[PDB]
């Protein structure tokens, strides 16, 4: 019981450096009733006891914003001004003659079913047209699937190339996927059902 613990409540990483480190409680688990006479107020709660609020005021969602999709404050990536993202000058959709295996993708990556990805080339309510788009790609043996519930005539059927749960594997592949499918596909995050 001190007026100054040290700086915040320490419990993690206390190699016998503080007097006790672990806060000696007056009544709850370490003894009962009078376990801690308590001459200075110590902490009690005050307002911010320990894990109170603990919420970034600037960042609404650090795990969603920030470097997740490049969010710079000093130099914001505003649309105007022509800026490339390292164009395929040395090689433009060059098909690897040998198949490279930089660590088998038998891991999660992004997350299984969580942060999956898919490339939407089309979306139409005419299944006749659906059969073409899928017939072009899936018929050629590419990983091609359609909108969540069911392709049907009259309802919107989206056509998506490259269903995969590995964003790293697949979402980095979109550049060469324009060779793989060659259809006009937009980057969409896949959430299986």
């Amino acid at each position: 019981d001190g007026q100054k613990k040290h700086y915040q409540d320490e419990f993690a990483a206390i190699p016998l450096v503080p007097k006790a480190g672990d806060r000696d409680e007056p009544d709850m688990m370490p003894a009962a009733t009078q376990a801690l006479p308590t001459q200075p107020p110590e902490g009690a709660a005050e307002e911010v006891r320990a894990g109170d609020a603990a919420a970034p005021s600037l960042d609404p969602a650090t795990i969603a914003a920030n470097n997740t999709e490049f969010e710079p404050e000093p130099a914001p990536v505003a649309p105007p001004k022509p800026k490339p993202v390292e164009p395929p000058k040395p090689k433009v959709e060059a098909p690897p003659a040998p198949k490279p295996e930089p660590k088998p993708v038998v891991e999660e990556k992004a997350a299984p079913t969580g942060k999956a990805y898919v490339v939407q080339l089309g979306a139409l309510k005419n299944a006749d047209k659906v059969n073409e788009i899928v017939g072009k790609l899936r018929g050629a043996g590419y990983r091609v699937y359609t909108s969540p519930s069911t392709p049907v005539q009259g309802k919107i059927t989206r056509i998506l190339v490259g269903p995969d749960a590995s964003k790293d594997k697949l979402k980095g592949s979109l550049g060469e996927l324009k060779q793989l499918s060659g259809l006009s596909g937009v980057v969409m995050g896949y959430t299986p059902n």
